[PDB]
């Protein structure tokens, strides 16, 4: 049973945005993911302070990058907080109208597109790689979910059945034709080490078979 839903207009505005804007500095797209998943992290971690037994969907606070050069994907896994199905649906939207707003007000008074992670919608940097996104995501209030869109205009979620998580998010880029150079293990070393050296979770680059 999968749920068709709209996104907002701005939201969908942002997007289109981002896939037609002729930028060439595609590379924040995953310092953007890798931020967002320290977020998650911090959150899960200082929940677990005043309530250790949220911990017990998994104590190891981690991202992993999982590149797959047979399904052209570049995984980002992180077991943060993890997001309910109000997140996905409702939720992460609201909070994001008031950020698209800002963040296309600031590029059209000189900024780029490499700022976007300063109005808090840093996730939809994964379109400049990304020709579909699918996100996995279980909260530990919440099932198991996966989040799939294509963009235009609108995105899908349903119950996921696949192997379980436990907690945190799983962003599966579907690269661009064009954009498999992050699939390359020198060139997401490279950009980890530019943008996310400092980011204080273990990030393990796997590397392929
Ligand atoms: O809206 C902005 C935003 C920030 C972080 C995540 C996110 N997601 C949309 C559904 C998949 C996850 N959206």
């Amino acid at each position: 049973e999968v749920e068709t839903f709209a996104f907002q207009a701005e939201i969908a505005q942002l997007m289109s945005l981002i896939i037609n804007t002729f930028y060439s500095n595609k590379e924040i797209f995953l310092r953007e993911l890798i931020s967002n998943s320290s977020d998650a992290l911090d959150k899960i971690r200082y929940e677990s302070l005043t309530d250790p037994s949220k911990l017990d969907s998994g104590k190891e606070l981690h991202i992993n990058l999982i590149p797959n050069k047979q399904d052209r994907t570049l995984t980002i896994v992180d077991t943060g907080i993890g997001m309910t199905k109000a997140d996905l649906i409702n939720n992460l939207g609201t909070i994001a109208k008031s950020g698209t707003k800002a963040f296309m007000e600031a590029l059209q008074a000189g900024a780029d597109i490499s700022m976007i992670g300063q109005f808090g919608v840093g996730f939809y940097s994964a379109y400049l790689v990304a020709e579909k996104v699918t996100v996995i995501t279980k909260h530990n209030d919440d099932e198991q979910y996966a989040w799939e869109s294509s963009a235009g205009g609108s995105f899908t979620v349903r119950t996921d059945t696949g192997e379980p998580m436990g907690r945190g998010t799983k962003v599966i880029l579907h690269l661009k034709e064009d954009q498999t150079e992050y699939l390359e293990e020198r060139r997401i070393k490279e950009i980890v080490k530019k943008h996310s050296q400092f980011i204080g979770y273990p990030i393990t680059l796997f590397v392929e078979k």
